């Protein structure tokens, strides 16, 4: 990662161990559970393309998800060529994924002036690829969200948005009015009643 | 967040992964017991709104609580834009203190400015808020339901008489606690008057 | 806190997550065993008022006797209103953190010379743990005594846990040790040290 | 390994017991997973080459690959002195042989200067390289099944069958061909639909044309 | 305790969490086990008085242990009193007034009082001479709790060789004797070692009564 | 241990819990296995001979083989006499004094000796000589622990060639203290069973451990 000293200048360091033990420790036990993505850019923070790798290539199993996620870097690699086809030479899609392009050179785009930041270009492609893996790995719809008989509603609320996050990508009315629809009968018929425009406070207040 | 370097000029740290994993350890085990506002407000000290979202955002279940958090920010933002309408620095609005309209060289050109603009601090306040609705949404007995069983220990009673009275939030509360002991205990604290102290009644009700 | 930095200056950091996390198990595995206190007082080094609200506030259970705590602070400051009675010098809710800024604490604890709002803090925090710590202890110091097959060193383990939660006392050791072993110990006279008292009734 | 001081200076630190910890741990729990090559890569930031000997040697287990590992960095070595074959000038140092990019016959202070000096020598940067060589020759020989014996079962989630594809393919090459590998070796049910899909077909594409 | 800064001057620090659970639970988990003092004598690395009441006072039962070493501190801060007698009068500018064994103990001294003994030019050491009384006490613990004397251990006939010299050394350490080693033990081995009789090491002793 | 400061001064730390805490673990899992030398090289890096002293002496158990360790300084320590004497008289100024064996060891030099040795201009290692002394003594401590014979390995005969090598090398790392012959090889040849030995002779001469594996992975 680059970072800057105690005194102010910024500088190239070693990717921490305890970094990338949270990140193999994140992705065995949450899968490609929504948060998921949230931890990955919070532990790349600062990242070169080569860390970014580095993270990539620490993780076991889910090799299918991990060779769609190398999928969608093609993807946005080749996109970037379309849209960027004494001077300084500017970084091609295969520099921004790290895989034509030295840490030297991934250092001198994200240090100059002005800078490239082709860690943080890269990690939005990587950002990308991740949402698209927590969609697809969503185990249930959320029209297939309804609230048991015996089911607490806070518990049902907690499944819902639960869903909805893994399939939206963490990204409305009609979220509402599907809560009341997959409600039991007993706590729709309470939501009916208490009026449009409830907040979710006041719906699990009514429910308990 | 923003710390001090060896040059008095406040900087900007990554988050450390040993404050995101505490964090998300923390949600794990206490749920929303109300000991978990305390423990967010330290470990998101000198958080930009960057940094406050992330913790949130590595919350993995409760999700009926962080959207009912989601919700009360909604509505703080709402709020501040109706309090501060439209060489002079742009003032941020609602949606700048969350993080959702502003980056993150935004976010530490207010905090650093001189005077400073404290979105960080100012944003901890409206999820702090939120944490006190969903810690109170938790709680699951109201205070006036706490009733000293016939066989509990005075001590064990005036635990969950006060970590209940915490969640939900005084001479109100010392008639309550007398009043909803035991018929055996209660006549012992009432023989003791008032101006009794805890210490005093505990001691009372040791047998 | 308000600790040395490495070129020598006075400045606040913020608490540590490894230092709550510490506070926060000690409670949970130690409840108010005496040794409580000694740690509280460690993990506490240099905190303002605001870092020793913050503590106590991470406790989870026992608020029974958070609350004891909670009125011997509210003792301890009109205690200190009284002593001080009207440079803004602290009111012992300024002290308490309950009507002081955290600028305003710094403001104290790094003048020259200092007002440690943060040190007197934590000596009221103390003077309340000792009193939950006096209060939670199960036996009292008179009821201690040696049993008739009870090896003379596991009776003095028991007599002196028991005295560190209360808080003469040598009259009390050999007044309730068995009829066997204070035989032997008032054979040797006055003035023993519990080395020799504990060779003799091996 | 050789990091920075404060002063803009490259200083040597003692590894930590952290990295230590880590590297006999990855080592003791994924034995030779494709993911342990990045893994030591990572571990190994900045390291001399004396610290790479030190990671290598706390492996206390899988002696018969570690020795694999010593014949693949002595014939790195025998080739680095011929592609590289006397009075030292003042300011400047020896030219590294095989051996001495090893640590078997070079100090850790003639170590430190080689990756100091202004112009220069990445002796653990070399070493590293010819470890890692080495490294990706395990893992191939560990990988439990070749490619082309990769089927899909009857009741096999299409999910399941794609992770140990690849899973297979990352160790052996530690591309159409895989593809028609893949879509040939699925099961019959899912293999008729992918050959429905048409060609060009996203991985995305087809495992939610056979969920 | 007190360290080094950033500018060669040695500054008051606060004790580490870490540093404390290390010592709780070293007497957790070892008792008063011999090993138990150089892993004091470590985790106490520059302490003032006031750290080592901190170390001393967190520990958890043993509390007769504790009373013991207690008494043996005051015994030696009586004995510094009768050594170093405090002179009356008014303190030289510049300079610490003396310390007697309350203030080296920490009973009497404040933490400005130890850390302005420790970093004197020249340095009055309250921290190292403290410690040596603790240590002096925690030496008469570990005997009072030793089992078993030095003499009183035989290798068992059915024992071997080597585990008889683990109890032997172990024994010795909570207690011109490996001339007794030899003598006690079973009549086997002991020929062995006699046909080898003088200048025998330990090595050469375990080999000739390895079976 | 002596580190380099952040401004790049050579100065005295302490020895930290996480140091010491791992040291101890190491042998109360690994006992005295050939990877637990290294790590101990590795975990007294810049390590004072107080420092030493302190991870030899919060070793539990293995009094015998710590005994035996004792003496093996003991002889390194007499060696280091005989080759560098200590001429007598006073200590010229800014200099420091001949350091004898019980010095290097720890045993009659105090911390601050130690230090001024350690951080001379050029430096007398007095942390370095030990710990070749320790090591030399825990090469003997290894093999003594490990008392099968290389010549009693053998593979099994449904065992896994794999898992055959795998105990082959780590008996022979064991028994040369680490220290790195074509009569290994042969001896990994000569000790296959049956169906093993077979292939590997089919494979001819000369063979390297990467092809001998390969051959009788079934
Ligand atoms: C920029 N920003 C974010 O990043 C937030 C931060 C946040 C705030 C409160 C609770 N937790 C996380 N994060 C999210 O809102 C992710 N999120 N997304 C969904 C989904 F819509 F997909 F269902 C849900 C959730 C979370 C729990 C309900 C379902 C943000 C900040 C302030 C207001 C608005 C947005
Ligand atoms: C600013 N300040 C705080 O932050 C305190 C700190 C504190 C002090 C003692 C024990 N533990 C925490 N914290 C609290 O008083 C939280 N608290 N609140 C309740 C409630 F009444 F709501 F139920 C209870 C409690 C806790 C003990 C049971 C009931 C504060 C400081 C000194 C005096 C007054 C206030
Ligand atoms: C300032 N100082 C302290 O802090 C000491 C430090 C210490 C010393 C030895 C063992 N352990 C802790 N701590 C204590 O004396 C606590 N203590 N208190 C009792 C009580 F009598 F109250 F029951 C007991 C104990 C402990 C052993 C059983 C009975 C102190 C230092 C040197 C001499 C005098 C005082
Ligand atoms: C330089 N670079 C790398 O280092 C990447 C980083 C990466 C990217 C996405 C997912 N995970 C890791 N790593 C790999 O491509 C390792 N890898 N190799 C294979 C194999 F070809 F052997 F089958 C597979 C895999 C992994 C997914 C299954 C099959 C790289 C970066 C961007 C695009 C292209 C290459
Ligand atoms: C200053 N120095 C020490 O500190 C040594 C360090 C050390 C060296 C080797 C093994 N382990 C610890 N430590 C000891 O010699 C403690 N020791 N004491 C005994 C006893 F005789 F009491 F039984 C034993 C032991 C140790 C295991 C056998 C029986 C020291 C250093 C070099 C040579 C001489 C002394
Ligand atoms: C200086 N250097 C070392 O330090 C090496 C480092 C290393 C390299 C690869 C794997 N693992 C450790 N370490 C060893 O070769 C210890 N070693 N010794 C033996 C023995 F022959 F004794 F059986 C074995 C082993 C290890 C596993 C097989 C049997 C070294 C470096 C490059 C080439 C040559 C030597």
């Amino acid at each position: 990662p680059i970072v800057q000293n105690l005194q102010g200048q910024m500088v190239h360091q070693c990717i921490s161990p305890r970094t990338l033990n949270a990140w193999v420790k994140v992705v065995e036990e949450k899968a490609f559970s929504p948060e998921v993505i949230p931890m990955f850019s919070a532990l790349s923070c600062g990242a070169t393309p080569q860390d970014l790798n580095t993270m990539l290539n620490t993780v076991g199993g889910h090799q299918a998800a991990m060779q769609m996620l190398k999928e969608t870097i093609n993807e946005e690699a080749a996109e970037w060529d379309r849209l960027h086809p004494g001077q300084m030479r500017e970084p091609r899609g295969s520099d921004i994924a790290g895989t034509t392009s030295t840490l030297q050179e991934q250092i001198g785009w994200m240090t100059h002036n002005p800078p490239i930041p082709v860690g943080e270009i890269y990690k939005r492609w990587i950002i990308l690829g991740l949402n698209k893996i927590v969609r697809m790995y969503s185990p249930t719809s959320i029209l297939d969200i309804r609230q048991g008989p015996k089911e607490p509603f806070r518990d049902y609320v907690d499944r819902f948005y639960k869903t909805l996050r893994a399939e939206q990508a963490s990204q409305n009315a009609a979220t509402e009015t599907l809560l009341v629809q997959n409600a039991n009968p007993d706590c729709k018929t309470i939501l009916k009643a208490l009026g449009p425009g409830a907040t979710l406070e006041e719906m699990m207040t009514a429910c308990q």
